[PDB]
């Protein structure tokens, strides 16, 4: 079933992607079913909470003792070479804090990478009526 693997923080890069090294190799990660606001990408350039969904999870995965990788069913790397998974810091998952916080939105959802899909739902739909952040 899915499984929670160690990894090593080497560098949180903006809301959704985060630097680490898993088994001996330096990978970039993607956080699996969520879209944060991006900062510095010129084709879309700097969107609303952007610089705060980053924040949010520069600060989550750097005070971490422990950081889990958790990949899903299906496809492990996505076309650029980038893990996806569920990033757990100190057993909280970073994919659902943001949405929680109304800093993300649940968006890429392809089967089978999906188990978490309810859970996230339900954390976006309640963050949408606290009119959080993304939402408020
Ligand atoms: C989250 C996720 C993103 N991606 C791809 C879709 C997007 O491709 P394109 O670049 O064609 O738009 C891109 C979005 O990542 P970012 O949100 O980091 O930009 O990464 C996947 O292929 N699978 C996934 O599960
Ligand atoms: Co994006």
């Amino acid at each position: 079933k899915l499984h929670k693997e160690p990894a090593t923080l080497i560098k949180a890069i903006d809301g959704d992607t985060v630097k680490l090294m898993y088994k001996g190799q330096p990978m970039t990660f993607r956080l699996l079913l969520v879209d944060t606001p991006e900062t510095k990408h010129p084709k879309k350039g700097v969107e609303k909470y952007g610089p705060e969904a980053s924040a949010f999870t520069k600060k989550m995965v750097e005070n971490a003792k422990k950081i889990e990788v958790e990949f899903d069913k299906g496809q492990r790397t996505d076309k650029y070479g980038r893990g996806l998974a569920y990033i757990y810091a100190d057993g909280k998952m970073v994919n659902e804090a943001l949405v929680r916080q109304g800093l993300a939105k649940v968006a890429y959802v392809y089967k089978p990478n999906n188990t978490h899909e309810q859970h996230l739902r339900k954390s976006e739909a309640q963050a949408k009526k606290e009119k959080l952040n993304i939402w408020s």
